[PDB]
């Protein structure tokens, strides 16, 4: 599809929605809608951030207070985002 | 200040205001919070994306439709989005 930024912009965690299962909904939105390839090492940062403002209210808020987060990879991310919705 | 991804998602390109200087209140944002460097070069498709996204409408969908989207610096967007801009 031609790009439409909208699209990924689009892509929020449902409430009963594994963070993962997240995720991968968000990278496909990433392939069909943007040129940018969302396993790219340079496109980690962008996938990101647009995982922990997507993400739940709860999970993103507590992704957003990590200590360290610069130094958290999309897996350690994910992880993260696990601990909370799990409980 | 502490990580605050709203922030950088609440700059966006006033209907008078000058892609350029919108671009450094989005960098100033990115600075102030979040830990990501946007004069970082592992940064730029990120703040791109941001950057594209935030701009004045009629500018964003413009960008979104450049051949080689992938290709173009954050350099080259503020580029065609000034001349967008300036008619
Ligand atoms: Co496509």
């Amino acid at each position: 599809s031609p790009t439409n930024l909208a699209k990924v912009k689009g892509i929020t965690q449902g409430p009963n929605e594994s963070p993962s299962a997240f995720l991968e909904r968000l990278k496909e939105a990433y392939r069909r809608y943007t040129p940018y390839d969302p396993e790219d090492p340079g496109q980690e940062t962008n996938v990101s951030m647009s995982f922990i403002w997507q993400s739940a209210p709860d999970i993103g808020r507590k992704l957003e207070r990590l200590e360290d987060l610069k130094s958290k990879t999309l897996g350690d991310l994910v992880r993260e985002a696990e601990k909370i919705f799990n409980k």
